[PDB]
């Protein structure tokens, strides 16, 4: 069994490693450190027996809507990151990351729409975020440093 809560400045070591081990953006310790002091509600840890084995760190915006068709300014929450050590991955610890924050960014902190990016090769991820009813809205040619293009995924709040 696993529980969340949010992230507290002693979780930052742990967070680093798992994102070391698992994804290819190894933003430095004062990103990580920043986010949360700036958005620290909608950032979340998932704990097993003591250990952080996953997390979700959050951005929140205002600007131009990437649903709506017309140039319209909203409220946004933005997923910069989330990963699961993968032992502990078929859980729903993912699903109940993303649910915990997409709550604080709507209720917390006013977003209409939250977003993320996805490497168009990452499966899983995009399966999960199907699941939750995002859909791919925009195709962000090369976003990724390889080349990579990612899916712009959203839906609203
Ligand atoms: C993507 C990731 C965060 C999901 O973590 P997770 O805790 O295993 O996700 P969940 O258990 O909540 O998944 C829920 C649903 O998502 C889908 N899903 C998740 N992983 C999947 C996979 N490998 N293949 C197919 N569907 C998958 C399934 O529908 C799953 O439902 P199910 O378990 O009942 O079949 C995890 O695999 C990971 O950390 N990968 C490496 C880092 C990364 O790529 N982060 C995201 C970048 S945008």
């Amino acid at each position: 069994d696993f529980t969340l809560r949010n992230a507290r400045m002693d979780d930052i070591d742990q967070i680093i490693k798992i994102n070391r081990l698992t994804l290819p953006e190894n933003y430095p310790y004062y990103f990580f450190v920043e986010h949360l002091k700036e958005y620290g509600l909608a950032f979340f840890v998932a704990i097993v027996d003591n250990s952080v084995v996953g997390y979700i760190m959050p951005r929140i915006e205002w600007g131009f809507s990437n649903i709506k068709q017309l140039p319209s300014l909203v409220r946004k929450g933005h997923v910069v990151s989330i990963a699961v050590l993968e032992e502990y991955r078929r859980k729903g610890i993912a699903t109940t990351l993303l649910e915990a924050s997409m709550k604080s960014m709507k209720n917390d902190y006013n977003a209409e729409e939250i977003y993320l990016e996805v490497r168009v090769s990452n499966y899983p991820a995009i399966a999960l975020y199907e699941k939750l009813n995002f859909k791919k809205v925009k195709v962000l040619k090369g976003y990724y440093a390889d080349g990579e293009d990612a899916y712009l995924m959203a839906r609203p709040l």
